[PDB]
């Protein structure tokens, strides 16, 4: 066995770590021996010197094996699927898609995570629901799949514990945007789920603003996935604007419910059907993308996705009365049942103009500031792309716990808003492009 | 004010940190805000992406200013000197030189450190002496300079606290061998000493095995030093073998006393006179190197260096009776008054041969293992360079607290010993070469 400083050095000098090296490190992360500073140091060493595919693969196997591998009754094998995102602002697609897919006859044991970087995390969003518990054991997860068809749980002592520790550390040390670290973090989770098919939404324009990097991530997820016996596909989607109208935790549960009522914004609905469709096709439950997309759409419209979501909530510890009130309530009734912020503040158009877009990144940065978790904090987009607005009309409603937005943070959000002199137009739908295993 | 993850990113991408950036980080190290993982991450980011001289300079000013700047009566100005080493195995030159120089009329407030990398630290060595306390306040240090002419103290809440925290973190994260981190760690300490002259022993063959890197370090210490108003010079010395006959904590106090009795091995004595000589010349208390070297030699021979060392010990909390017994005792009496190891084990020559050298690095690695602090653990070289030894004759005596050396650690020490078929010869003296401010 080598000590940590020796193995850090091996990577710091451009060297390739063996399998016992990788496992030694990971196992030290798990037991407490790798002190915080050594974890920060190795993460930065990997971030800057990289890993090649053999190494990423082993990293993935090692995080996967720090906890239990999950097992299901043979009868579920071909129905087990999942959808993971590499992250986008306002992306609440997972909240909708896990129950929608359960209502199409899939079983979905989603292991997901918390806020990472400036993208928000599904786990933090679900936690805005009083009594929703993300820590769920393997036995308990089998009961969740029985009752609801799906669940959304975090990493823990028994599931990928090492990815939870490395994940929390990356968040604060600028080692989030590492291809091998992302690949091993996503794939490790999905490997322990014992899936027949996985689709991963890779966004750009997002953790890798550049189209070139996103493609490399996509083929790395897919290639590394395929070598570990996982049928993976990736979608590349340009998200320079937030998905839908909401960014937050409670606000995004609210809008995901709107989507599950068969309403909500068209871009959120479009990506839910596109991505679930793709997944149904890949898993062999739909013959084509359009057939798949329509199966998922029908679940959003007939109330059945919503019904699976209510089962999921109650099964993960939400009081049953409260789950019913949430799924059956009106938009207004849902806003009173879920965290609100202490106060709300609207921001006003500076001049006449046509909304070209709201920029995702300035918005996420400011809300991470105000979010620093507070589950009612967030923002609400009051205008659409293509809309012509006049001077003075509200365009953002920020839900905040602290004081009136400062001069700075106000200017910073105001830069998010991009107006042209272009004639009004209808808001186009988001971009998608699949990537398969070669 | 920027948050830590932002400033880590700036350096991770090859970017140059401003002065407010550097100070922000350092001040966060000091207050607890920079978590262990962020410190590990920035250290590795600096280690791999480097800093240029403006940045190193500011880093140095910032670590220096995390605590108090030390002040002395105007009358001492031109007598204040110090000697720092970038590290070598068995290098106990500082223990001898601080009191020897005090006995030549200098005042020496040495701020030194602990084990870093695989080189041992002066502070750890002095601590083998019962009741020797390295934490000493600025007011207390003025009393030490009055009574003894010298002291040896560590970093603390009031002196370069930030270098103490970064120093401990580098030790475990393979960010020791960073030019800018070494420069700022050494220079920061020496800046707060308010010196008229400083000499820094740069070893190679040591933190930078390669001659090329050592030279770059030397001109960086000297150049960065000179721009901050410090008269610095560096000596380059090839230390591929241990200095003298001892490696440890208690063993090196013992040999430094032997040197102060005017005995001891010729290489230790040579480097003490060479380096102190240089320092006296640079500070203007000697006209030439040889005059300086002879002034220091005379202090080793007339018992006066020893007398200053006893004042220093008692003044830093060693019981006065115990200080007298140590300085006045015989070698044997000193070995009973200081930590011994639980057991001793000799290692035997495998075959006939002439000692070409004992290799420093294998020895340091093995003793860091067995040292993992235990202040009686160490090794003793029983043979000299040039000596012809027969099969079976003892060449190393390892003082250890644990069990009989394992098969491995035994082989690893045995590789340290390098025998030739060369006819016997007299052991040459170590290599030295000065470097001045340009
Ligand atoms: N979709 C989201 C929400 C926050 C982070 N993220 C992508 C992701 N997920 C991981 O599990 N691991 C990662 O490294 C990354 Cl990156
Ligand atoms: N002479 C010794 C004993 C252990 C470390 N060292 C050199 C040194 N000293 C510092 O103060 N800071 C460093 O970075 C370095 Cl490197």
């Amino acid at each position: 066995p080598k000590q940590l400083p020796e193995l850090i050095r091996m990577k710091r000098d451009g060297g390739r770590l063996s399998e016992a090296d990788i496992r030694g490190f990971v196992a030290a992360v798990v037991n407490g021996s790798a002190q915080g500073a050594q974890i920060g140091a190795m993460l930065m060493a990997i971030r800057l010197r990289g890993m090649d595919l053999e190494e990423t693969s082993v990293l993935t196997q090692a995080l996967a094996q720090s906890g239990q591998q999950l097992e299901w009754p043979e009868a579920w094998r071909q129905q087990l699927v999942d959808k993971h995102s590499t992250g986008g602002v306002g992306d609440k697609v997972s909240l909708v898609l896990a129950p929608a897919l359960a209502a199409c006859g899939c079983k979905v044991p989603m292991i997901s995570g918390r806020g990472l970087g400036h993208t928000g995390g599904t786990l933090d969003k679900l936690e805005s629901i009083p009594g929703f518990n993300v820590i769920q054991s393997p036995e308990q997860m089998q009961v969740l799949l029985d009752q609801a068809g799906c669940c959304i749980v975090g990493q823990s002592e028994q599931l990928v514990p090492a990815d939870g520790i490395l994940y929390a550390a990356r968040d604060v040390t600028a080692t989030v945007d590492s291809l091998p670290l992302i690949t091993a973090s996503i794939l490790s989770k999905k490997l322990v789920e014992g899936l027949s098919a996985l689709v991963v939404d890779v966004k750009f324009g997002a953790v890798f603003p550049n189209q070139e990097q996103a493609r490399e991530l996509a083929k790395t997820l897919v290639g590394v996935g395929a070598s570990l016996g996982l049928r993976v596909a990736a979608a590349l989607t340009a998200m320079d604007k937030p998905l839908g109208r909401c960014v937050g935790h409670a606000l995004e549960v609210e809008e995901a419910l709107l989507c599950m009522d068969g309403a909500g914004p068209p871009d959120l609905r479009d990506l839910v059907t596109t991505l679930g469709g793709a997944l149904l096709w890949l898993s062999g439950h739909a013959g084509t993308q359009a057939q798949g997309a329509a199966r998922v759409a029908a679940a959003l419209d007939d109330g059945s996705a919503l019904g699976r979501f209510e089962r999921m909530l109650a099964a993960q510890g939400v009081d049953p009365g409260l789950a019913r009130a949430l799924c059956s309530g009106s938009p207004a009734e849902r806003r009173q049942l879920l965290p609100r912020a202490r106060e709300q503040e609207e921001l006003l158009a500076p001049a006449d103009g046509t909304v070209e877009l709201v920029r995702a990144l300035p918005l996420a940065l400011v809300l991470h500031e105000l979010g620093a978790l507070r589950l009612g904090v967030g923002a609400e987009l009051l205008v659409d792309v293509g809309q012509r607005l006049r001077r003075g009309t509200p365009w953002l409603r920020v839900h905040r716990d602290g004081p009136a937005l400062s001069g700075p943070q106000s200017r910073a959000l105001q830069e998010a808003l991009v107006l042209s002199d272009r004639a009004p137009f209808a808001a186009p739908l988001p971009f998608a492009e699949l990537v398969l295993p070669p």
